[PDB]
């Protein structure tokens, strides 16, 4: 709600973040695994490699690139060893393998792969990062301008507007035109100090975030900085950005330094190598090169010149791109940001949404989506206490109408139409058609062969699975392979099918089911994508399969019992959705009862054998 | 012929059991194989799995999954070391790799790699059963009805028909609608004790037993047994059925039960499973997967609840399904069934046939193809003495004409012309078109667009391989390179390419061939099924290459020599059949002489290179 | 130039042979490869097998089938151990494996896979047949016709024809109908005892060779004697030559025994087993099989039959085919042959091609592309000094103008635009369309549809890499995977793709590049060739895509820098090509310069995003 000032608001921020960060610690430390089955390798920079399939979890999924494990030996046909390792490759499934590039090459036993043991190693880099921005909003109130303040506190001010601020021409260059909506949200944002922008699944947010940020560039001296949660958005941003023709600097972590990326190409640590405005520092690099290292004084002065190349391109970018948490990196700090863009900022703790924010902000535009899911908070009672809500959600509230851009490009209109009239007031335009979204080189038949979705009605016992702590149902699971191999036989790549379920004993069991008894061969099932719907958030699939489990009336979870996660769920897929069920069990949640009428009333809801599909005249509600 | 009585009945096959049985331990035993690499792995069901390639042997592609292999380490890098595992994966050529699932974990040698020893385990279960189905048979003249038992002791009894048995509809419920000849089938089926279907391949005899099935487990009380000689065979006509509505029940072998298959959601030891009809054996359940084991009474009351759940599903079911040896399982004996439907029935010898005949039979049907692959026999003096001729065949001799489904779904006309002419008087209809029968996405040059078939005419020298025991032809293995090859690229895929050569000096030469000297990647060539005739039977392929191997005038063995297996080889194809090899061999025998005229005739008997085909000139006969 | 006579000839090319010979062999010995992680397996022919990617090296893609290493223990868990193996499998790129069969199966240190060390062994053959050949033709005037003697050293010799060799009908039973520029050919050969013919990429050089020589063959008694400096060339030959229906031979060294490739079929060493017309060799053959070996006496009487039988075959065949080097094969030896022909002659060094000529020549005929590719010479000081001239080139120096088959049917026309107009004053006529130059199943947006081609114009800083020896373009290199990966996804596959690029630093950056941040699946992309252009001369992809990589103005080097590189490089692709580069570090070399204006010209010089490619305005030159 309103806080009196900012040591208030810190005073109650504070508190949930260390809540967060002590469960967090509690949790990772719990997350050893036992026996595994480790093969080792050598990657082409030399480094040693080990690969390993954690079976009994499915939590590896998590795992961004550069993450640290700690594995250890504990047998006894080797000198028990310690060792820890990045991670460079993470899995896509229950039963796929984890790859980390070990820190030191020897003595690793690389002659023993059985009963090795792997940790998840907690740093508390980020939750410190959370509390260092609270603190400094609390203390230093030139950390935003008098206006933003005053709106985060929620304070009532009065709206402000600056004019001339807009281009002669909206699209940037290099980037597509922009449509009505995006156009609109542009121009908004640059006579705001604050903007909230609602981008729903499909809407170009990153585009229309790459010319805000350009124009923003231009009519600015010091870089604009611009963010998100996770790697993968801030990789997007960066990318078009870059498109745009501006000087870009994609600043990664130290522990993600050994990793390439689709825009590493772009990092500060790969762009001061090589640099013919500082030459010695080239001299250095090269000896570090052909020698195999560099002596006491060399390396000093190495590090000396490292840093002050940093420094250089740091300052004189017109970008410069990385995670909120990223934001806190040390060599940002000391520099101040006018113009700061966070995407994704509804998938955020408000704290670390903050965390870049502190570092200057005049003008501010947060995008996101509040219709979809919203941050992950491990401490129940953190969460319950505030921490699930959004930097985002709680302006909303505040009173600030988010832009929303409202033409989708992603998927068949068909499968628009029933996300868009339930979450968002039936606001969503198609700007694909039809014909645009059917896949090339396809023979499928849907029951309806316009609409490429269905609600395959199952009805099977579920059982009891993942020693108590979850549910499996062989029948469905036995429908989702059916399915999954009906479309790699039509045409479909195994990457570009997505199977989502809440249940972690029907991800398990489905890539053993299929791993064993696939029609077809394993290799192409185990490229299969299989997760809870949190895990698909922000990506896309041309085919998504819901599994949903339940047999009997019950609780529910993931998208069973969040609208949201339901939103994301039926948002994934350019080409096809299928969701396999038990209408029984779901029509007592209203949501499930809307989309199941629905289903049925465009001729959708079946049952029978794939080859011959029938109209369902099930009853349910 | 005729039998007395059903003791001279029982004196007849019981002595030929026995020489099958005996034979048949020995073959098992003398099969070990001696100096294996093996790969071990985790499952997710936490259980210890090894892979090994069996080099120098193409046997182990008759394994079925459950089958249990005899791992040893016979090394000295290790303590020498003993255990069993069950059959989770069978290969699918020569080099492709066996994988099993450990009885126990530890203490499994899986440090070490090399110099393993594989054995077969022989099991007595399949011919004890025979044998107390010929023993219950001779015994208990209650075990069929009196009309059965004349008719299978071969006795002269008037036919006799039932009135009033035919539905308002012959369609199942779930099922496509029925063609004539399988309506007039299900009919006949209804007004008899006992009935013959003969079911070329193509035409629907799974749909049709599904049907038949269907309407009389809804004129009857108890459960409708049905059961085939594979377990291939039983999975797809649980599946129809289940498909059906009815209450089906999949019988699997204990040993059998740790394996996923396409229908095992159906299966009994699953279905018992988080019951909520019995809340102790949940309750129990439940309490052995939080926990590691149970105590010693909670062991034995978990018993004794399965013991009774499973009376009560089998009890009520309305269908049970399983192998003819599995209708011998003791949860089945002190049960009775009026109603048997035998798939597959010319592919078993009698007694085998007979395991669930002996059950109650007052109506049988058998389900067959005298014109295709009959029993497999080991014992030569067996098979000569009687145990070779199906119950299906004996009752044709005797005189029942068995009821023909007439129309064939599985391939392109052009490809059931010389099969339905040569093995089925002309009879087989075409239910699909020359259209329906093309490949989507498919650019492949036959030297008639319209027939995709040809016999490449191949001329090289023969060797011998196998250490004595086989041929292989080094020229025809490459050209059948190309034309896989050719396949791959025009759109094909390795999972539906099959290659059939009756020896297996072809096979491995293949293998090796196609793995390091293939045109594109080993992976591809790795999935592709190479094997001889039998193994084929029962299934189909979208592309089937034949390869003839034998260059000089000779005895013939496989496809080569006998009708029923080369009616098999020309029928699993649903795109298109390419058979490589010399005429000059070949055209001694009539049929092949019958096949090579037929092909010439429509212009498809052929030389040269593949991608400039010419009409051969050649001259044989 | 000139030569007084053939002692001076010897003595000139001697001594050249002898530096390239010493350098060899001090450049193969250091090529030693540390640290290396081995996978060991088993051959269904019971061989054991070694696989193991050499990181650190790219060299390795330069072994043929049979080439021998030697693998060496140097660890301390197992006994020091060395053995020598064959290479059957060569990897493709700088992460792929090299496969290994070992001479003796044990004592392999088998239960060890790290610390391996690999060597490869030099061998002084080729070297020393090339001296033989020299030292022949001084001594021996009889070893080549006093014209082509003449000829060879430069003399002037009136020319001279041969009347009534041509036949009725040009074209060879089993191929193709020649064009009018390949009938010109074979027509000027059989009225010629020495001719050149210049077989431009596309052209089909191997079917009027092997028109040719069906001809030469019809009309003597003795073999046709056909060569190539590479064995897949040879193999080509074989192959067309074989089709038509000939007595064909092909010869491989005793390394090379043990190995199976396209033509093996022929092969002398299969074509010798199972022989009818020698059952004594026949009983011995079946012995040495059934039983492990042969006594002393067995084996003696073996070998001999074994050389009576090489001497029959060869003597009887029509054509014997070989690689140059080959040709000084002892069995060849004391055989002569008036027609020889010599494909790719313009690959190989004068000495080399000359191992074959020395054995009797009378006619000849050398195939080759002075603009192409030359002879790889390693010494610098033999290669200045002469030895870098092929035999095609001096002669063509000489006054001889050879013959150019005039119509390529390789590659989409727009594609040969270029090539054609540069290197080929234009000649070169399209025996395809641009229909027959579009696949089938491919949907890829070409900034010109109707161009399938492109210059991706890149602007990033390029790097030192491979420890100061080469260089990296992390930017360029994005480009490349982001096109890779559009074109699998369009249907390509990944066996049809290659990569060129000249430096070694951004090909083993690409393969790791790819595998740890690729789009799509691992798999997938480690089947992608990545080489520079020497790998690809000889063969063709669908798609081809070069990587310039360098940033700055430079002195350059492989296509970068070399006219016939370059040539090569265009013209390897039949469906599309896509060059990745700076245009202002080209710019500076004539002839980029030129490409870059043609590129221009036609629309196709882009830069901008891949889903919204634009025309580049950039100023260069």
């Amino acid at each position: 709600m309103r806080y009196e000032d900012a040591y208030q608001y810190q005073n109650i921020f504070g508190p949930l973040v260390k809540l967060e960060a002590d469960y967090d610690k509690k949790l990772k430390e719990s997350q050893t695994q036992d026996n595994i089955t480790v093969r080792w390798d050598l990657g082409l920079n030399k480094k040693r490699i080990a690969y390993f399939t954690l079976p009994k979890t499915d939590s590896d999924m998590r795992l961004m690139q550069g993450d640290e494990i700690c594995l250890r030996y504990k047998g006894d046909l080797a000198p028990l060893w310690k060792g820890i390792g990045h991670v460079i490759k993470v899995p896509d499934n229950y039963g796929d393998e984890i790859a980390i590039e070990l820190r030191s090459s020897v003595g690793a036993p690389v002659e023993v792969t059985h009963n090795f043991q792997v940790d998840f190693v907690w740093k508390s880099t980020s939750f410190d990062r959370m509390q260092s921005a609270l603190k400094t909003f609390a203390v230093d109130e030139t950390s935003v301008s008098g206006y933003i303040y005053h709106k985060l506190l929620g304070h009532e001010v009065e709206d402000v507007i600056i004019k001339c601020q807009l281009p002669k021409r909206f699209t940037a260059q290099g980037l597509p035109d922009l449509n009505h909506s995006q156009v609109y949200a542009v121009k908004t944002v640059l006579q705001r100090p604050l903007s909230l922008i609602q981008g729903p699944p499909g809407t170009g947010k990153t585009v229309t975030s790459a010319t805000i940020v350009y124009h923003l560039a231009r009519q600015g001296n010091g870089p604009v900085l611009v963010c998100a949660p996770s790697n993968i958005a801030v990789d997007q941003l960066t990318e078009k950005i870059h498109q745009t023709g501006l000087k870009v600097v994609r600043l990664c972590a130290k522990s993600r330094e050994a990793i390439d990326s689709p825009v590493s190409f772009l990092a500060l640590h790969n762009q001061i190598r090589n640099m013919d405005s500082m030459p010695e520092l080239q001299k250095l690099q090269q000896l570090k090169d052909e020698t195999g290292e560099l002596s006491s004084a060399d390396e000093k002065r190495y590090r000396a010149l490292k840093r002050t190349a940093e420094r250089e391109l740091l300052m004189n970018a017109d970008v410069i791109c990385c995670t909120c948490v990223g934001a806190g990196d040390p060599r940002l700090a000391k520099m101040q940001f006018r113009s700061i863009l966070i995407d994704e900022s509804t998938q955020a703790t408000e704290p670390e949404c903050m965390v870049p924010v502190v570092l200057g902000a005049k003008q501010l535009i947060l995008v996101g989506d509040h219709c979809q899911l919203g941050p992950v908070v491990m401490c129940k009672k953190a969460a319950k206490a505030g921490l699930s809500q959004s930097l985002f959600e709680r302006l909303v509230v505040l009173g600030i109408r988010p832009i929303r851009l409202q033409v989708q490009y992603r998927m068949h209109p068909a499968l628009s139409a029933f996300p868009s009239n339930i979450f968002y007031e039936g606001s969503l335009q198609n700007g694909v058609t039809a014909a645009d979204r059917v896949k090339k080189g396809f023979d499928f038949q849907w029951p309806q062969p316009d609409k490429p979705m269905f609600f395959y009605v199952t009805q099977g016992q579920e059982e009891i699975a993942s020693s108590g702590t979850s549910y499996l149902n062989r029948t469905e699971a036995a429908n989702v392979e059916k399915i999954t191999t009906k479309l790699l036989k039509a045409g479909a790549k195994p990457d570009q099918i997505g199977i989502i379920t809440p249940y972690e004993g029907q991800r398990s069991y489905l890539v053993q089911y299929m791993q064993f008894s696939g029609s077809l061969h394993t290799k192409l099932y185990q490229e299969v994508e299989i997760a809870s719907v949190d895990a698909f958030q922000g990506r896309e699939k041309d085919f998504i399969i819901l599994s949903c489990v339940r047999a009997n009336e019950h609780q529910g979870i993931g998208f069973l019992n969040d609208p949201r996660r339901l939103n994301v769920a039926l948002t994934r897929a350019r080409y096809g959705v299928i969701i396999v069920g038990n209408p029984k069990a779901l029509s007592k949640q209203p949501l499930w009862n809307h989309l199941l009428n629905y289903y049925k009333e465009q001729k959708v809801l079946v049952e029978g054998p794939l080859n011959n599909l029938r109209e369902s005249l099930m009853q349910f509600s």
